[PDB]
């Protein structure tokens, strides 16, 4: 009956996640009970205007009220709300957040890239990487991409890069950012072989399903990089509203799925990774793991 | 640029669906699903309890905020089996309207049966084959028989997942469901089931029949039967963890499978098409028709 909630204020959708604490004998201590995903796309303002415009600020207030009602319905014990790239990069970020407290009671923390990269479900990663192999946990968002290297059950390198789906669509990725990202991947490939990608983000979960790799009754959904590539070639050459209708994609997903696939494919090409494991956890899950640990 | 919303006040989850007008005429942009499980109160106590009614007010506030975010042109909120059966339904709805601005219509089972996306059904049945469109809810199940592209029968039965878990399904209703299914089978061959509900969409994925890049998810009944045998013996909580089911889904998925398997066993249907549309899509179709 204990519930925790996380609010993930990213650069495309803004999410609410609620999880329950399970019984002791169960495997995972925590199970998802409710997930909401609302496409405010703050990054569309942030990365092109430099600030959050009034329409999205007001919609964020409305959304935070809605998520507050939902947290009240589940009588959640504790929560945290984090915002990432699009709020980091907005000049009026503090004003927008203060309006949201005043009007809704919800307190949003702005977290930097480093905190973002480590705000993960270590419990899920620990179990995936326990064979001691080499893994790259890759979170592709709307404004940034976090890469964490795992080898021999131990964390080796963790970095945030300002390449994301909405920033790419807006054509606002800045000089030398792609190059630095490529250079980091090559230094990883020179030193780590047989890399498996652990892919997270709303885009990779939809890609895994479009490519025929849905989890189903399995513990993990596992997508070959070749399956992703074939799916990419299917999606790239048609327009976005045709992608919507033909493949049952929400409008806020049908455009960003392309640069998302391109990021994963670049990472896979450089590292020679053949497999993407998609555990369907993300930043919200990492918030709830922290909350669970805090309260024991 | 134009958005319509539907609020579907069911007996297990309470849903918000928002679609945009394209230039399919309508695309899904937002879906929210919150498990109030009104039927747990209604089919047992015969009214909505105060906790669930308070949560309904909270929920309609949240969905109203969502509808404001999308500047929706029009909406409709419909309530079905659990509200029909609750003695204080109109009081709860009047208070919801006063406190939130959301007006909920209580619809009867005939209206519920026909409150569907006829645009999607029309495409699935255009070859003129025999189809049963089946909506399995928490409180009632709607059956519509299609043949030669025409509607041949439409009926609602007070059999649902939450009503079954509560052991409140009247035996006479089970007999009527079976008799109608037998009369259909006597008269129509080569039946395909068109299945809808939150439960069927999940059972489709567990059975390895997710659509992904296909137009429709198509599950052989044999695969549903194996998925049922995988899920049944396990405890509700283990299913939750092992098969990644939300708690409000991990119990009702069993009687939902059983309803679908009974339909398939009696009619001999080999296939279930799951087009991932439901009552909420039917509301939005109606709103779109009204404003065209
Ligand atoms: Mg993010
Ligand atoms: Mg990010
Ligand atoms: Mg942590
Ligand atoms: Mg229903
Ligand atoms: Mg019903
Ligand atoms: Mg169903
Ligand atoms: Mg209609």
């Amino acid at each position: 009956k204990v519930h925790y909630a996380a609010i993930d204020v990213g650069s495309n959708a803004v999410r609410l996640l609620i999880k329950c604490v399970n019984s002791e004998g169960m495997e995972e201590p925590l199970s998802k009970v409710l997930i909401m995903r609302v496409p405010i796309r703050l990054g569309e303002d942030s990365f092109t205007k430099g600030y959050i415009g009034e329409e999205k600020a007001d919609n964020m207030v409305r959304l935070m009220r809605a998520y507050n009602e939902m947290m009240q319905i589940y009588r959640v014990k504790d929560y945290r709300a984090c915002a990432t790239s699009a709020m980091r990069d907005a000049s009026n970020a503090e004003a927008v957040i203060a309006q949201i407290r005043e009007k809704t009671g919800i307190h949003i923390d702005i977290i930097d890239g480093d905190e973002e990269a480590r705000l993960v479900s270590d419990n899920h990663i620990e179990q995936i990487i326990s064979d001691g192999g080499n893994y790259i946990y890759l979170d592709v968002g709307g404004g940034s991409t976090e890469l964490t290297l795992f080898s021999d059950t131990h964390i080796k390198h963790s970095q945030s890069f300002d390449i994301g789906t909405v920033r790419l669509l807006s054509e606002k990725v800045r000089p030398y950012v792609r190059e630095a990202f490529r250079s980091e991947l090559m230094a990883i490939t020179k030193e780590y072989t047989d890399i498996t990608i652990i892919g997270t983000g709303g885009n990779i979960n939809r890609l895994v399903r479009l490519s025929g790799s849905d989890r189903g009754s399995s513990r993990y959904s596992i997508m070959p990089v070749e399956a992703l590539h074939k799916t990419y070639d299917l999606l790239k050459p048609i327009s976005t509203e045709e992608r919507m209708v033909r493949f049952h994609l929400k409008p806020d997903r049908a455009d960003v799925i392309i640069p998302a696939a391109e990021i994963f494919l670049e990472v896979a090409d450089i590292t020679g990774a053949k497999t993407i494991i998609a555990p369907i956890v993300g930043l919200a899950d990492g918030i709830i793991e922290d909350l669970y640990i805090r309260h024991q």
